[PDB]
Formats: structure tokens, C-alpha cells, sequence
């Protein structure tokens, strides 16, 4: 009936500051049904807001891995 956009909070690992995890998500700002990606690296974590009828965690680490890093889906 219904899609409704969420955002997921999580840990990267690999990235040397510098652009880097910013690098890594505004990858994943290329993918259909991402909107925003906001990296957190004052808490080594990045934010991402994505619709899950298209986009999410399934698709992301997926492409993460072509970024050339790997995300952690810790915390919840």
C-alpha cells in the first residue's frame, strides 16, 4: 500500500578520514531509492535515509564493497 523512507545509522570500517566515508556513502547516494547520506566520522558512523521498497542494507553493503570498504550492520 504504502513506501515509506527510513534512515540507517551505522559503522564503517577503513576509512582514513579525508573525505573518505564520504566517498563510501555518496556512492551509495547513486543508488535507486537512497535520498540523503550524512557521515558521522566524530562517532566513525554514517547516516543514510533510503526507501526499503527499492533501496537498502541488502543493496548498500553490496555496493560498499565495490567502495572498496565494508559497513557493520551492529547496533540494531
Amino acid at each position: 500500500m504504502l513506501s515509506e523512507q527510513k534512515e540507517i545509522a551505522m559503522q564503517v570500517s577503513g576509512m582514513t578520514c579525508a573525505a573518505c566515508a564520504a566517498r563510501i556513502e555518496k556512492g551509495l547516494k547513486r543508488m535507486p531509492g537512497v535520498t540523503d547520506a550524512n557521515v558521522n566520522l566524530a562517532t566513525e558512523t554514517v547516516n543514510v535515509i533510503y526507501d526499503p521498497a527499492e533501496t537498502g542494507t541488502a543493496a548498500i553493503q553490496e555496493k560498499i564493497e565495490k567502495l572498496g570498504y565494508h559497513v557493520v550492520i551492529e547496533g540494531r
